[PDB]
């Protein structure tokens, strides 16, 4: 590669350096060492996160649970951390509040999922009471989904909050935020659109032989 | 008329008392002379309220101010004091509660109106937190009414809260409720019952006119 701190050209740290020697002195060899070993000792460094993630996915009910593990088996893969909790606005919003300031005080960067069916408030008043974004993620079925989702969409002024339905893609969702200021999420990110279009590539070049 | 206190026919109060003397003597007059001064004595009271009513319309927004109008006026047709109060259960849920807790606290029988727009969450929260009942009433129209409604209609168990469309019809709702336990009330509402119906009458009897 070619590697330039400050993006500054007469700063190269790669082989570039021993390419560009008029003659090879054992001075200039030395130099060329120098630079390999600035690259080396700081190479472990991208293994590193710069920032710590988390997703909080907020239930309304116990009956939501198999749809919020869904979301954090999914934050999993990503290699953000996912805590579940119980709270409902409409029966026990004091204590929706308190749970808000415990994530929003150990300084912790973090994403809430708020999962609740029927006429979602869970999202609404959190997405009203924090600074952080909130998704709305409904655990909507075919039976009523058409009439359940707009409680999620259609807000009052200042609430930021979005709605994403897929319980996965709540998850991946979140991990766009956070990749905005993390390389790594960014990085499963980036290579799981590689990974799902060479998968494509694979399934059309399978069926592409049933029509010969 | 015949009264009979406690329903016993044997103490009647009114002027059979008089028709069913064998022989008018003056002792006998006398009996039925304290029986018109018994009813005279307690008839005023019929004039007295036996309870306190009192509705609070909570409204998210000064935009729906018209629409509260419109149940505070209603209400006043039934004699019910009316208050109108600005609260959002999503941008202020803390002040919700403290409110809810001001009317709640001081022995004055109440119904609330939860009047908001779009994803009412004002209601399910209010409704969540008050033994007392709730009535959203949505400035629902035909832009996207379809679809807000069912943010009122559509609750998690434990929520009592109903749905009154029409504002007139959601102070009259607030109305038969306390026509339970105020003979007011409830005489205004039969009243009401009679006049709308006599209202018809003359109109067939107007239209009824243009078939000859
Ligand atoms: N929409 C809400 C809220 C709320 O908004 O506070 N709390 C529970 N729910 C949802 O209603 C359904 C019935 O749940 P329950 O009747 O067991 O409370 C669930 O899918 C829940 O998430
Ligand atoms: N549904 C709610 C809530 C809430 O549920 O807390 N707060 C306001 N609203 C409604 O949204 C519309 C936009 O109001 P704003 O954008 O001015 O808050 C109004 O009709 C209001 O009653």
């Amino acid at each position: 590669w070619r590697l330039w701190p400050s993006g500054d050209r007469s700063q190269q740290k790669d082989k570039q350096s021993y390419r560009d020697l008029k003659e090879v002195t054992p001075e200039g060899l030395q130099m060329v060492k120098k630079n390999f070993e600035w690259v080396a000792e700081r190479v472990e460094l991208l293994l590193k996160s710069e920032s710590q993630c988390r997703v909080v996915v907020l239930m309304g009910s116990t009956s939501d649970l198999g749809h919020c593990e869904k979301i954090k088996k999914a934050c999993g893969n990503f290699g953000i951390p996912c805590e579940l909790r119980v709270t409902s606005a409409h029966k026990g919003p004091d204590e929706t509040l308190r749970i808000k300031a415990e994530y929003e005080g150990d300084g912790i960067p973090t994403v809430f999922v708020a999962v609740a069916g029927r006429s979602n408030g869970l999202g609404p008043v959190m997405s009203g009471n924090t600074a952080y974004p909130v998704i709305s993620c409904p655990p909507l079925t075919p039976d009523w989904g058409v009439q359940d989702v707009w409680s999620s969409l259609r807000l009052p002024s200042g609430l930021g909050c979005s709605t994403v339905l897929s319980p996965e893609g709540s998850a991946q969702f979140a991990a766009q935020i956070f990749g905005l200021s993390n390389h790594l999420v960014w990085s499963k990110l980036r290579a799981s659109i590689l990974n799902t279009w060479i998968s494509l590539k694979q399934a059309d070049k399978k069926i592409r032989e049933c029509n010969l």
